[PDB]
């Protein structure tokens, strides 16, 4: 608790030593107390790069765009997708850069960030979304999203599998954790940056409280109604019910890491491509056993049997007795965060 005590959205410059060890250093930043934000940000050295040159992929499909349609007023909104047809990159950027859907003129993000929350409901902008891929080399073994090595591996027969986002100014993703309320990396391949909001871990429950008051019909038809991502609730809101939370702009070639529990919701400046995955450490095992999950959709649900017969042998008496009471302390790093706490 006393390690990042503020719960604010920390910043990390490993050198290319700290970063070849994806677990590791992921093991270093939660020792300096980076997961009570529930988002860090880890600018990766100079010399690394992920790819050469991203002029090979005008003719990458995007297979499902969704046009993001939004409804909602006093910083409390509902984003409705429809899915276009299949699009390729270069069909989606003439889009993404035209006079209709281009990044408005601004001085300071204060100004953008005020033109998102006032133009979010008007000319609904397409998002290139969810397409299964990766945009690294083959032969990069630093942070590759494709292959990061982590404990979710032992899930062998897609919260394992890369997926691309090619962004457009407005383009947004709703307050949400992840799926089993695992870790995330975010890696901004291209473009114009990516705003973020974030809910310190230990607070994402007063979050879930507001949101089930705003939203009663839809808290009822399912336990976890903001897995679906549709609830748009901006920083001004946030303010007016004392939710607790912090903003950061993710630029291209930078990662974000998004923890166990830690909402977040933002948007796109412009054109732009992301590549995302889902992560684990042991510290994540707790949380996948207790995570509340979508009742409505026949969703991402992985079995925690194999996690707590490896890592927690001692418990899994208990915990299929249906008998573990074990109360999860947010502040707490991950054990593998040992040998930089000594
Ligand atoms: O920029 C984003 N665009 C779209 N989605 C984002 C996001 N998440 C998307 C998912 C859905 C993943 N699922 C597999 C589909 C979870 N988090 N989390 C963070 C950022 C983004
Ligand atoms: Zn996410
Ligand atoms: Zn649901």
């Amino acid at each position: 608790e006393t390690l990042n005590p503020s719960a604010r959205i920390m910043t990390f410059y490993p050198t290319m030593e700290e970063f070849r060890n994806f677990s590791r250093y992921i093991a270093y930043i939660e020792s300096q107390g980076a997961h009570r934000a529930g988002l860090a940000k880890v600018v990766p050295p100079k010399e690394w790069k992920p790819r050469a040159s991203y002029d090979d992929i005008d003719d990458l499909v995007i297979p499902a765009p969704i046009q993001q349609l939004v409804t909602g007023q006093s910083g409390l909104f509902t984003q409705y997708n429809i899915q276009k047809k299949a699009m390729t990159v270069r069909e989606f950027r003439k889009i993404a850069n035209s006079d209709k859907y281009c990044t408005p003129r601004y001085s300071e993000f204060e100004e953008l960030e005020r033109k998102y929350w006032k133009n979010l409901t008007f000319n609904p902008p397409i998002y290139g979304a969810d397409v299964n891929g990766t945009l690294y080399e083959k032969h990069v073994d630093e942070w590759n999203i494709g292959r990061l090595r982590t404990i979710l591996d032992l899930v062998e027969k897609g919260v394992n599998t890369p997926y691309l986002y090619f962004g457009m100014w407005k383009t947004s993703f709703a307050w949400h954790t992840e799926d089993m309320d695992l870790y995330s990396i975010n890696y901004l391949h291209f473009g114009e940056p990516k705003s973020w909001y974030s809910v310190p871990p230990e607070h994402g429950k007063r979050l879930e409280r507001l949101a089930k008051g705003f939203f009663p019909g839809s808290a009822q038809s399912c336990e976890a109604f903001l897995r679906h991502k549709m609830t748009l609730i901006s920083p001004l809101m946030l303010k007016k019910y004392g939710i607790p939370f912090d903003k950061v702009t993710q630029e291209a070639g930078e990662f974000m890491i998004t923890f166990p529990y830690g909402y977040h919701a933002g948007f796109n400046h412009g054109f732009n491509c992301a590549e995302s995955t889902n992560f684990a450490t042991r510290r994540w095992i707790e949380y996948g056993k207790q995570a509340v999950l979508c009742s409505c959709r026949k969703m991402v649900k992985i079995s925690m049997d194999v996690f707590v017969r490896k890592f927690q042998p001692e418990r899994y008496k208990l915990w299929k007795a249906g008998k573990d009471n074990t109360v999860i302390d947010h502040t707490l790093p991950t054990p593998e965060a040992a040998e930089f706490l000594k």
